[PDB]
């Protein structure tokens, strides 16, 4: 017989299904939502919806009847400037465009404010949304602190979609990403260049740091390289494929994902922890362990376990970089309290010397 592991991935699975029509439902609502935002005539004209994957490898922990999607535009001639050390935040100012910026009235002074095309954002979103007609879809009233524009969509039962705005910049990568994406033993050094040579993300976000700045920093998005990883992970190019050989990494990844969000749900004291910490562990572990027979099916109990011990090894160092931008410790004093993390390591060995009990619940 199956264990537990394999019994949980079955269960998640069977998920999807629960899901399916609301999830129909969003891509609706959304792509009517661009064609009228595309139709208009704003600053917002050019936006389309980044793909950043569905399944439940790709996306964040969420309730059934939430969903996130990223709006991306185009902003030429961007002149990025660190505003952390680390690379965790930016300030967006432009070079010469000498026909005009088209953003020129989001500016505050050099830098683009966040706060102002948001506000802007929101607005013609909340106009167009009125328009749709056959579906009752509004705009959740603003979240002061969240920079989402959410969708609450009836049909007749409630569903969230945050609506999360990306800059697009087409230069070359900022240079605090300059030695991450460490692939070059795994996925190689052609698939590296490619994958910088495509643009990178900036989405507003807020640090926690004072007056100063608020409502203009941004900080960096590759959920475009994520997603093409994740579906292109193995050192051979038939990995999972039909004439290929299957692999247990996205398995790990789905086990570990929900073991946190389980974990998250009984213990508030976990509060800082995210799904992108645990995507990102398991980026640094496909790339300690490259080969797709290190990752065999047969040896999920213990590709998970060599992933758990990874994570608490993370956790009692307080490091766990960034993957394309190393100097960005996830797991900085400042970022997750110390007991935090002791907390969560805690719980982690008890799963892991108790059979996952946590896993027993619906
Ligand atoms: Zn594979």
């Amino acid at each position: 017989s199956p264990d537990k592991l394999k019994k949980v991935l079955d269960k998640l699975r069977l998920k999807r299904k629960d899901i399916s029509e609301a999830a129909e439902t969003v891509n609706k609502v959304v792509e009517r939502l661009l064609r009228r935002m595309q139709k208009r005539e704003s600053e917002f004209k050019g936006v389309e919806q980044l793909n950043t994957g569905s399944y439940y490898e790709h996306v964040k922990i969420s309730a059934p009847n939430e969903f996130d999607v990223m709006f991306k535009l185009e902003v030429p001639r961007i002149e990025l400037q660190e505003y952390y050390e680390t690379g965790a935040f930016y300030l967006v100012k432009f070079k010469r465009i000498p026909r005009g910026n088209p953003l020129s009235h989001f500016l505050e002074g050099e830098v683009l404010s966040a706060t102002k095309m948001l506000s802007k954002f929101r607005k013609i979103i909340k106009e167009e949304v009125k328009e749709i007609k056959d579906i009752d879809v509004s705009v959740e009233k603003e979240k002061p602190g969240s920079p989402a524009v959410t969708l609450l969509i009836r049909n007749p039962e409630e569903i969230s979609v945050d609506i999360i705005l990306a800059l697009e910049s087409k230069g070359s990568w900022p240079i605090s990403t300059k030695e991450g994406l460490p692939i070059q033993g795994w996925l190689g050094t052609k698939v590296r260049t490619n994958l910088r040579r495509e643009p990178f993300y900036l989405v507003p976000k807020n640090a926690k740091d004072g007056n100063s700045f608020q409502g203009e920093t941004w900080r960096l998005s590759f959920s475009h390289t994520e997603k093409y990883i994740l579906n292109n992970h193995g050192i051979e190019k038939t990995c999972c494929e039909s004439s290929g050989a299957k692999c247990c990494r996205k398995e790990c990844l789905k086990l570990m994902k929900y073991l946190l969000e389980q974990l998250k749900k009984e213990f508030q004291e976990l509060d800082a922890f995210c799904s992108y910490h645990v995507k990102t562990a398991i980026f640094h572990m496909w790339t300690q362990d490259p080969q797709d027979s290190q990752w065999d099916p047969r040896n999920l109990s213990s590709c998970f376990d060599k992933l758990l011990a990874f994570f608490l090894e993370c956790l009692r160092t307080e490091k766990l970089d960034h993957y394309f931008i190393p100097k960005f410790n996830l797991f900085s004093q400042e970022l997750i309290d110390r007991k935090s993390k002791e907390f969560l390591s805690k719980k982690i060995e008890y799963e892991r010397n108790n059979g996952f009990p946590i896993f027993d619940k619906l």
